[PDB]
């Protein structure tokens, strides 16, 4: 149940 | 489930 | 069941 | 199941 | 079972 | 299978 | 088995 | 199989 | 649950 | 119950 | 819970 | 009721 | 509670 | 109650 | 309460 | 009540 | 859907 | 949807 | 959705 | 939304 | 949201 | 938020 | 967000 | 904040 | 934050 | 804070 | 904080 | 503080 | 304070 | 104060 | 204070 | 004052 | 800017 | 299969 | 910059 | 299945 | 740069 | 599901 | 570099 | 959920 | 180089 | 919850 | 190479 | 709670 | 490589 | 509490 | 390899 | 309290 | 210069 | 769905 | 120079 | 969604 | 040289 | 979200 | 050579 | 947030 | 050679 | 937060 | 070979 | 705090 | 081969 | 803190 | 094989 | 604080 974010 | 947000 | 979202 | 949405 | 969306 | 929806 | 869709 | 349909 | 945050 | 922070 | 700040 | 703090 | 201060 | 601190 | 401090 | 101090 | 304008 | 602007 | 511009 | 800038 | 200069 | 600067 | 600056 | 230099 | 240089 | 220094 | 330098 | 110094 | 030497 | 020394 | 050397 | 002497 | 697709 | 899509 | 589909 | 999504 | 989004 | 965010 | 988000 | 930050 | 969160 | 903290 | 912080 | 520190 | 902390 | 130190 | 120490 | 020492 | 353009 | 241009 | 552009 | 452009 | 750019 | 780019 | 840069 | 960079 | 970095 | 490298 | 390097 | 790297 | 190395 | 490496 | 190490 | 080293 993971949420990635990435910002770059 | 899983999730991807990538920005850039 | 994944969900990859670009931005970029 | 998988998905794409690439935005640029 | 991919579904790849591109928008740009 | 596997789908492409290449907007632009 | 694959289906591209250009637009553009 | 495979299949292409570029609009444009 | 869990999350990323991976900034660059 | 994670919460990663990449700064990097 | 538990946290992760990783700078670098 | 960890709190990791990586520099580096 | 506990703490990481790992510096390297 | 503990606080680490790894200098390397 | 207990501390370390390693060095390496 | 202790301190550790590690160096190396 | 594909303009073009070519002014030269 | 793409535009494009010629200038000589 | 794209754009270009040239000019010369 | 791609944007392109040619300037020769 | 992608920008793009080429002066040359 | 992309940003391209070429100069050749 | 990102940039990128090529000269040459 | 990325940030790219190129010099050849 | 990332830097990077590239000279060649 | 990365920094990267390329030479060829 | 990190640096790297290649020379190569 | 990291530091890194490739030769090759 | 790390730092670290490749000749190779 | 680590120190690394590759050779190879 | 530690040091390495490796050679192959 | 650790030292580390490798061969192979 | 409607679509509409059958296959077999 | 079937298909549909709409834009603007 | 609307957008809607359907499958099967 | 069914799907859309707004942008601007 | 708003966005929204729905499945199923 | 649903889903929405905002930038700048 | 705002940003808010919201699921479910 | 809900989720929001502020950068620079 | 601030930063703000907020959850739930 | 509620998190923030400063840098440089 | 200053910090602060608050939780909760 | 409340942390703060400072280096070099 | 001085140092100061404070926490509660 | 309050802490701090010296090296080199 | 000096040191001090404060606490409390 | 208070403490030091010295080496080499 | 001046420019406008509608569609739909 | 509308657009301007501008230029001089 | 200048330039302007306006969309939506 | 606004832009602008300068040069010179 | 000289640059500006604006956004929303 | 402003921006400035200087050369020379 | 010479640069600036300036954002928000 | 300022930015410099120097060369030569 | 030379170099120089500002920030802040 | 200043910078400083020197080659050569 | 010769090198240096300054900070802060 | 200043840096020093010697080879050769 | 030779090295030397020098901080603070 | 002075340092030195022979080899060979 | 030969080594020397200074330090101090 | 002298050492030395020999092997074969």
């Amino acid at each position: 149940f993971k949420f990635e974010f990435k910002f770059e």
